[PDB]
Parts: structure tokens; sequence; C-alpha cells
């Protein structure tokens, strides 16, 4: 059976490491439709499955170019599951992007990267509980005789949807505000998606505007709304996500 998988993780993290040993020399090289950015391509089999791997861009946020290619790719909805390259030494900066994937609800698997870096420092993280924490598989990318690939192999032939664990806990108020927003966008987006679309667009992200069709001449309205119900709208959010990821990285590192 065929699936389509799309790579993703912050720049600098193995990713295009992580490609070349999946892929190998069965790879083309082509580019994102309408810029010159180069898009890779790569074929891999596993146990059950023939597997389109989609490189994309690296990236520290869905919220240059760059950035924007991910985003796109991740909202068109053209994957079946993704696979996020995260630096074990580098947990907490590296799980911003994973929230987000795991907030917008795609299937998501986490090739836990840079074990070696991660050991030398002494960094050692609770994959279990961190799996627990995201809903998703966490796979340690050993390197030692390819068994992390052949673990990720495994995860792959294995994959389901995200347990719909509670992520990032935001105040009613933003929550009530996202959940009008949403409701006036177009409907060919999933509920989980554009609910998250309202949210960017409250902290006050430009590109999510793009998607959300309806929405922006509600924004003003929502805003003017919600500061009334808080001092900060967008700091709440931030606030929120950090408290998340915080939270997670003291019991899992």
């Amino acid at each position: 059976k065929k699936l389509t998988i799309g790579l993703i993780g912050n720049p600098n993290s193995g990713k295009t490491t992580l490609f070349n040993q999946l892929t190998g020399s069965r790879q083309r090289v082509g580019n994102w439709a309408g810029v010159t950015v180069e898009r890779k391509e790569g074929q891999f089999s596993t146990t059950d499955h023939q597997v389109t791997l989609v490189d994309l861009p690296g990236t520290y946020s869905l919220t240059s170019l760059d950035e924007q290619i991910a985003c796109h790719y991740i909202l068109s909805g053209d994957a079946d599951l993704l696979i996020n390259v995260v630096d074990a030494s580098n947990l907490e900066r590296n799980l911003y992007l994973t929230l987000q994937l795991l907030e917008l609800g795609i299937p998501c698997i986490v090739a836990l990267n840079m074990l070696d870096i991660a050991e030398k420092q002494n960094i050692r993280i609770e994959i279990d509980a961190l799996s627990a924490r995201l809903g998703c598989p966490v796979i340690p990318l050993v390197s030692t005789r390819g068994r992390g690939i052949e673990a990720l192999k495994l995860a792959i032939d294995r994959y389901k949807a995200n347990e719909n664990v509670e992520l990032v806990h935001y105040a009613q108020p933003l929550l009530n505000e996202a959940d009008s927003l949403a409701k006036v966008m177009p409907s060919d987006i999933p509920l989980k998606q554009r609910r998250w679309l309202g949210l960017q667009m409250l902290e006050g992200d430009i590109y999510s505007r793009a998607y959300a069709g309806e929405a922006s001449q509600h924004l003003d309205a929502a805003l003017a709304r919600l500061r009334n119900e808080m001092d900060d709208p967008a700091l709440h959010i931030a606030d929120a996500r950090y408290q998340c990821i915080a939270a997670i990285c003291d019991v899992v590192s």
C-alpha cells in the first residue's frame, strides 16, 4: 500500500541526513510550485508499504519562503503521516514545531535524533513520558547498525491517528473566540485545523489569514472583545504554549 509521508523538523537537526538514510539513491530533485525552492522526494519501502517521502524545508515554527512552504504542505493534507525529526539535545526549542503539528491533529511520528550528542552532554530523554504527553509515538533514532531506521519503519507500519490528549491549556475566552472565527472559515478544512487557524490569527499571525477565507474581517471585532476579558490575549497564547512545553520537558529530560 502507498503512503505519502512529509519529513519535518528545525533546520540543523539531521533531517537531510535521515532523508538520505531512508531513500538512498531513490530520490528526485524538483521545485516547489511557483517558487525556486528545491523540493526533494524519495522512495523507500516498509513491510506493508511503499513510501513516498517529501522533505519539507527546515523550519522552527509553522506560524521567509521556506517556513511558508512547510506550512502550506502540512495544511494541503496531501501527506498521510508526518515524520517529525527532533533534536534530542535541544528538545524544548524543537518541540515548539512538534506542538503545532499535534495541535493541527495530523498523524505524527517523532523521530528523536542526535541521541549521541544528547548522551554526551548528560541529557537523557524519557521516551514513553514524552510519547504519553504528545499522543504520538516517539522513536529513538539509534544510529548503531541502522536500528533507528528499522524501528522507524516499524512505527510507520503501525501508524494511527494521534491520541487526543489535551496539549496546550488556553484560557477559555481564547478558545471561545477561536471557535467563533473557526465557524466562518472554508469547510474543506477540518474543525480541528479551523480552530487552530483561529488561534493563530488571535495571536497576530498574518500567513494564517490566507487559508481562513471570511475570518479576517471578524478578527478585529474578536480581538476588541478579548481585550475586555484579559490584558494580553496574544501573550496569554504565548504563555500557555510555553507552560505546556516546559511541563513536558521537566518530566521528560
